[PDB]
């Protein structure tokens, strides 16, 4: 029953319906490995169809204390309290968590998004405003007995998020785990990276600086500068039958085709060679060109189909966004510390690739790939 329970637009996030007080007020909430606070629009604002209104929650309490969350793109502020929390097409059952409610924002919701609300369920260690500020889906597994364990199927979009437990219909082939290397994002390590077969050829530290995680609040693929620039390179190499401006590799403009035509045999396919479980072992995932050049739908230029380049440089580490994730089942198993990958039901693919999660494969060099 909780198969399809996603629902998204294209490069706007994913997100899942919830309820929150008493009684109980439905909200769509964007569905966030990526941070780890749970927090609902609590005040009007133009692009909210609805907010959580505490006044006509019996079971709020009021903790007294503000909270300010900066993202990557978008912030807001808001007071922090506690309240009733259930999911409709999740486990059944209701548990009292922290909530921000949301007073205050600048270029967090998005106009038509249909969400109001995110939930962070990555570690309390990256909590605001400290650790202290226990996250939704530890207190979901202290208070229930759900398994220490969700995962994501990213596929108008929509997917499912199976709390406690795996959905073997969601995925084909084998699952892949790769490991948690540090409890506060979803951290993990890649090892190395080809596009279109071709070794990017630099220290693998290069790849994990500072840092690399699995964000499905994320869009695009986010490389540390140095991967980015060496990634384009080989990339434009590639599709070098055709040329684009500057700007579409910026990830700023948008390159169109006319309907039905865009040539995706011109762009390599991108594989992340993920840390094993086993010393010196690691598996791949590869991405098709269907998925890191997001379409960009709009009635206006409909007489093509256009694209963003859904890979862009970071000063952060690297970020797999849902660009990645998507037709691929990713599962969070926080029990056993490691993330699992598999090639998801919902995968886009043509007549002549597949995206893939295959391995063993084995690496000489024995230089930890961490940056830290
Ligand atoms: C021209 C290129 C544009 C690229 C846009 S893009 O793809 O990066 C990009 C595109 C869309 C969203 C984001 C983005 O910052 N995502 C937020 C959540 C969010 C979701 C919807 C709207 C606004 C925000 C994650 O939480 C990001 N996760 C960590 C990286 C992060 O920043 N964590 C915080 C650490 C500090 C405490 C709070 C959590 C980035």
């Amino acid at each position: 029953e909780m198969v399809d329970n996603l629902r998204g637009k294209s490069g706007q996030g994913y997100y899942v319906e919830m309820t929150v007080g008493s009684p109980p007020q439905t909200l769509n909430i964007l569905v966030d490995t990526g941070s780890s606070n749970f927090a609902v629009g609590a005040a009007p604002h133009p692009f909210l169809h609805r907010y959580y209104q505490r006044q006509l929650s019996s079971t709020y309490r009021d903790l007294r204390k503000g909270v300010y969350v900066p993202y990557t793109q978008g912030k807001w502020e808001g007071e922090l309290g506690t309240d009733l929390v259930s999911i409709p097409h999740g486990p059944q059952v209701t548990v009292r968590a922290n909530i921000a409610a949301i007073t205050e924002s600048d270029k967090f919701f998005i106009q038509g998004s249909n969400w109001e609300g995110i939930l962070g369920l990555a570690y309390a260690e990256i909590a605001r405003p400290d650790d202290s500020l226990e996250p939704f889906f530890d207190s979901l597994v202290k208070q229930t007995h759900v398994p220490n364990l969700f995962s994501l199927q990213l596929c108008s979009v929509g997917g499912s998020m199976i709390i406690g437990g795996i959905d073997h219909s969601l995925y084909t082939g084998s699952l892949w785990y790769t490991p948690i290397r540090r409890e506060w994002y979803y951290e993990v390590i890649i090892v190395r990276v080809e596009i279109n077969g071709q070794d990017l050829k630099m220290d693998c530290k290069e790849y994990n600086y500072d840092k690399s995680i699995v964000d499905s609040g994320t869009t695009n693929l986010r490389l540390p500068k140095k991967v980015f620039e060496a990634a384009v390179k080989s990339i434009k190499a590639a599709s070098s039958t055709e040329k684009f401006p500057d700007g579409f590799w910026l990830g700023e403009q948008l390159v169109c085709w006319q309907a039905g035509t865009t040539p995706w045999n011109i762009f390599p396919v991108i594989s992340l060679y993920l840390m094993g479980e086993v010393t010196q072992q690691s598996f791949r995932i590869t991405i098709l060109p269907q998925q890191y050049l997001r379409p960009v739908e709009d009635v206006a230029t409909s007489q093509d189909d256009c694209y963003k380049f859904a890979i862009s440089q970071s000063s952060t580490g690297t970020v797999m966004g849902a660009v990645i994730m998507e037709g691929f089942y990713v599962v969070f198993d926080r029990a056993r510390k490691r993330i699992g990958f598999a090639v998801s039901a919902c995968h886009v693919h043509d007549e002549f690739r597949t995206a893939a999660v295959e391995g063993p494969f084995v690496t000489l060099d024995m230089e930890d790939c961490g940056y830290n």
